[PDB]
RNA sequence: GGCCGUGUGCCUUGCGCCGGGAAACCACGCAAGGGAUGGUGUCAAAUUCGGCGAAACCUAAGCGCCCGCCCGGGCGUAUGGCAACGCCGAGCCAAGCUUCGCAGCCAUUGCACUCCGGCUGCGAUGAAGGUGUAGAGACUAGACGGCACCCACCUAAGGCAAACGCUAUGGUGAAGGCAUAGUCCAGGGAGUGGCGA
């Protein structure tokens, strides 16, 4: 079910009524204690809606977030988590 | 209401002729004429403040000329006017179109890094157009207007076709809304008084 580890995590199955500006705040409290968040990519577009990308400094931050926050009911919806299949544009330039 | 004339707008035609266009054919200049100008639905709101320009036409203060000079007059003239109409600067506005948020139904389970799915609904912005521009003015409706679409003719870039060729998203179907069709309210027909020459 889970692919190979990454700096960023893929999140799906979310309530699409919430705005772009509001949803970025909710993640900066629950996941910020698992490790410091560099940047959050969220879009409401048809291809990118109900999806979020959370960038950590180290892999261990996301690996525990994968287990401890698995199936977390978010806005009355079961939140799924997978690893991102590609590195971020800011992350890849540092590696 | 009719007939003639001047001006300005208009189309047809002929001429010129550069500019746009792939072509049809638009745009520009002028002369002459008035034979010819497609259809249904749609939307009715803003309708303000200020500025620039105008032909014929009406008139003759100044000036010029003349009546041999003066007293008078005459003759020309707009630089005075009316006004068909050409327009700028700002504000504003129905529906349709561009974009932009905010709700509402509807689809959607989607791996990004640059924004971006459909609608009906409000609320806003942007472009076109309208208003400003009626006899001082107030209303009402359509259209000769904004929008959508249809019909005829003409072209064929692009797309289609192996091919004679097919096809509008491109042209033609005038202007009049500086009040058009109407209803009151002017003005004149019809008086008195300024200002003016
Ligand atoms: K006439
Ligand atoms: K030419
Ligand atoms: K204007
Ligand atoms: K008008
Ligand atoms: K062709
Ligand atoms: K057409
Ligand atoms: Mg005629
Ligand atoms: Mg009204
Ligand atoms: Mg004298
Ligand atoms: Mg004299
Ligand atoms: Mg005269
Ligand atoms: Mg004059
Ligand atoms: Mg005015
Ligand atoms: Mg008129
Ligand atoms: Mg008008
Ligand atoms: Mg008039
Ligand atoms: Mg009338
Ligand atoms: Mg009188």
């Amino acid at each position: 079910p889970e692919t190979r580890p990454n700096h960023t995590i893929y999140i799906n199955n979310l309530n699409e009524k919430i705005k772009k500006d509001e949803l970025k705040k909710s993640l900066h409290a629950i996941f910020s204690r698992f490790g410091q968040i560099l940047d959050i990519l969220v879009s409401r577009s048809l291809k990118m809606r109900g999806q979020a990308f959370v960038i950590f400094k180290e892999v261990s931050s996301a690996t525990n977030a994968l287990r401890s926050m698995q199936g977390f009911p978010f806005y009355d919806k079961p939140m799924r988590i997978q690893y991102a299949k590609t590195d971020s544009d800011i992350i890849a330039k540092m590696k």
